[PDB]
């Protein structure tokens, strides 16, 4: 499904994402646009097997199972295809679990390039949130 801005904005914050370990919504939707465009079906396959999947392009190595992966670890105890539904229940416990004990937000390195530093409450501006 390819989520619009602010449909996603109202679902990430129906979820919990708002100012988690204080990283503001609008921080979730930048990352969200150019991780993956809001489509949670884009898919990045990568060079030692593993796949990137759904709005935040998590990997099949370490964080969901896709039956696919060499040696996946499934920290978020999930099948990878839970992240391609347009449920974002399993994307936003995930997400969760990622920003908790690593570099927080920095995980998602086109946020760090295209969000951090920067005004993100405009990602949310019109979506009367």
């Amino acid at each position: 499904k390819v989520f619009g801005r602010c449909e996603l904005a109202a679902a990430m914050k129906r979820h919990g994402l708002d100012n988690y370990r204080g990283y503001s919504l609008g921080n979730w939707v930048c990352a969200a646009k150019f991780e993956s465009n809001f489509n949670s079906q884009a898919t990045n396959r990568n060079t030692d097997g593993s796949t990137d999947y759904g709005v935040l392009q998590i990997n099949s190595r370490w964080w969901c199972n896709d039956g696919r992966t060499p040696g996946s670890r499934n920290l978020c105890n999930i099948p990878c295809s839970a992240l391609q539904s347009s449920d974002i229940t399993a994307t936003a416990n995930c997400a969760k679990k990622i920003v908790s004990d690593g570099d927080g937000m920095n995980a998602w390195v086109a946020w760090r390039k295209h969000c951090k530093g920067t005004d993100v409450r405009v990602w949310i501006k019109g979506c009367r949130l």
